């Protein structure tokens, strides 16, 4: 599953719903520490709609318990994530990944 640590608190009242567009800037990471990706490297923050299963199943589960404006660290089981086969060249097989998102707004 995901376990979400906060970093710094949102308005601890709106939280996303299905059907929502949210908007957020996040930096992954591998169990060693290393980047992989980073919306904020691109300065420019990414959009999904919650439920449309266009993200892993982690940020789906994990960014609907944060609120908006607040910033989370998640730690991601590969069941979550990308699974036994990884993402060759990207993702190693059964890896864990850990991401420091902060939600910016819902659109
Ligand atoms: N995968």
């Amino acid at each position: 599953g995901v376990q979400v640590e906060t970093i710094s608190p949102g308005d601890g009242r709106t939280f996303p719903k299905r059907g929502q567009t949210c908007v957020v800037h996040y930096t992954g990471m591998l169990e060693d520490g290393k980047k992989f990706d980073s919306s904020r490297d691109r300065n420019k923050p990414f959009k999904f709609m919650l439920g449309k299963q266009e993200v892993i199943r982690g940020w789906e589960e994990g960014v609907a318990q944060m609120s908006v404006g607040q910033r989370a660290k998640l730690t991601i089981s590969p069941d979550y994530a990308y699974g036994a086969t990884g993402h060759p060249g990207i993702i190693p097989p059964h890896a864990t990944l850990v991401f420091d998102v902060e939600l910016l707004k819902l659109e």
